[PDB]
């Protein structure tokens, strides 16, 4: 990493979306991106699952098939996966790894797919449970894997009627995580740091928990809910961090509907990850599974100069947003944004708030105008008086800087919000010369 590294809270970029192209090309696209994202700031890159599903080809790996495949075995039609071969992917984290750049993988266990239709016992019916032909040889597995067992029938939850793994079995455990043969062990091998649990709802936290025992690293877990309660409870019972969805819909409301209040009073009454434990919470403007911020400029800005882990999505860094800007802000997150969290001002549809500063990054103040004009408001910043403050982002359309003289007090100025015309509808402010 150019600046913080992962550990450190630096950037994440979530390095896929949905369908990505196929005909396995996505490990080299990514790994010709270090470069531009090492140069950018990028301190982790979080990778689709790498391991060969059902629907081979057409996988985006989340119907997980031969776990130890990572696209390596002609199997379900295909040698590599829709991503890669396994090759392609190492490579990809050793050029990563080369830059400092820490690798997160998609860990999905709480369901399999693709295997072969098998008389099963405990249902009375034939279920797709038969794993006996993964081409691996790894990790073969039968109905006795899978619920209902001669364990209990059900645990916490199911996804798309796929076979739901009981994390039980000593022979599952043994194959996922406890041992040098395990699936995290082999992920591990070729370079993986940390990690992304997907579903996390669908077993319990302990798996996280002893996943991590044996095998430590930066982890986050999929917790899709609103409840932060129900949220930090999994977050502290496993270990790892959780994706703040909860901050995701206050944003949405905030920024998508001239709503800033709603987005604040989250913030002040925990109903947010972020404003509750900001150590577990991994903050994000969109992923592979929900997009309905529409409002992104406000939206990157609060989540890189406001507290919590941010993520970038691949899709608005690579293809919808202008890259500079978001650049521009990746690189205010690692040397600016640090501290607790003042709200200076806010109205419907304005928004100002002053990170006070750590040990290695000063602070700044934040102003986000959701409205079509320009904006300018006399704050009370008594953190920056004394000083010479300027504008990062050049969103005001030129070199703007400013004297906070002994008062505390500043006329601080946003551009309109109208991003469909180059005006972004934000403005970072912190002392002059970083
Ligand atoms: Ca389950
Ligand atoms: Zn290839
Ligand atoms: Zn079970
Ligand atoms: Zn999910
Ligand atoms: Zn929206
Ligand atoms: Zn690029
Ligand atoms: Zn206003």
């Amino acid at each position: 990493a150019k600046y913080l590294e992962l550990e450190e809270g630096g950037v994440i970029m979530q390095a896929f979306y949905w369908d990505v192209p196929g005909g396995g090309i996505w490990w080299d696209h990514i790994r010709s991106k270090i470069p531009e994202w090492y140069e950018a700031g990028i301190s982790a890159i979080w990778l689709p699952p790498p391991s060969k599903g059902m629907s081979g080809g057409y996988s985006m790996g989340y119907d997980p098939y031969d776990y130890f495949d990572l696209g390596e075995y002609y199997q379900k039609g295909t040698v590599e996966t829709r991503f890669g071969s396994k090759e392609e992917l190492v490579r990809l984290i050793q050029t990563a790894h080369a830059y400092g750049i820490k690798v997160i993988a998609d860990v999905v266990i709480n369901h399999r797919a693709g295997g072969d239709l098998e008389w099963n016992p405990f249902v009375g019916d034939y279920t797709w449970t038969d794993f006996s032909k993964v081409a691996s040889g790894k990790y073969t597995a039968n109905y006795l894997d899978f619920h209902p067992n001669e364990l209990h029938c059900c645990d916490e939850g199911t996804f798309g009627g796929f076979p739901d793994i009981c994390h039980h079995k000593e022979w599952d455990q043994y194959w996922l995580w406890k041992s040098n043969e395990s699936y995290a062990a082999y992920l591990r091998s070729i370079g993986f740091d940390g990690w992304r649990f997907d579903y996390v709802k669908g077993y319990g936290a302990w798996v996280v928990r002893d996943w991590l025992n044996w095998w430590g690293g930066w982890a986050v877990g999929e917790y899709w809910d609103t409840n932060v309660d129900a949220l930090l409870s999994w977050a502290y019972e496993s270990g790892a961090k959780v994706f703040d969805f909860p901050l995701y819909y206050k944003m949405d409301e905030a920024f998508d509907n001239n709503n800033i209040p709603a987005l604040v009073y989250a913030l002040q009454n925990g109903q947010t990850v972020v404003s509750r434990d900001p150590f577990k919470a991994v903050t994000f403007v969109a992923n592979h599974d929900t997009d309905i911020i529409w409002n992104k400029y406000p939206a990157y800005a609060f989540i890189l100069t406001y507290e919590g882990q941010p993520v970038i999505f691949y899709r608005d860094f690579e293809e919808w947003l202008n890259k500079d800007k978001l650049i521009n802000l990746i690189w205010i997150h690692d040397h600016l944004a640090g501290g607790s969290t003042t709200i200076v001002y806010y109205d419907n549809d304005e928004l100002i708030f002053v990170r006070n500063g750590d040990s290695r990054r000063p602070g700044l103040i934040t102003y986000i105008n959701l409205s079509p004009n320009w904006v300018g408001r006399w704050v009370y910043v008594p953190k920056f008086a004394g000083a010479c403050i300027h504008e990062y982002t050049g969103n005001l359309g030129g070199w703007v800087d400013k004297r906070v003289d002994s008062s505390g007090w500043v006329y601080l100025e946003a551009p309109p919000h109208d991003p469909a015309n180059g005006y972004y509808g934000y403005s970072v402010w912190s002392y002059c010369g970083v």
